[PDB]
């Protein structure tokens, strides 16, 4: 599970996932994370 700090960041993240930017790089550049939450947190709504 990976959650983004906006649907913007999610778009950036899905776009870095398009690009030759790895999944870490996506969660970095786009400031997304990895949860084993219930669901996408207050810190990262998308």
């Amino acid at each position: 599970k990976s959650c983004c700090r906006n649907t913007l960041a999610r778009n950036c993240y899905n776009a870095c996932r398009f690009t030759g930017g790895s999944q870490p790089t996506c969660g970095i550049l786009c400031d997304c994370i990895h949860v084993t939450t219930t669901t996408c947190p207050s810190s990262h709504p998308s």
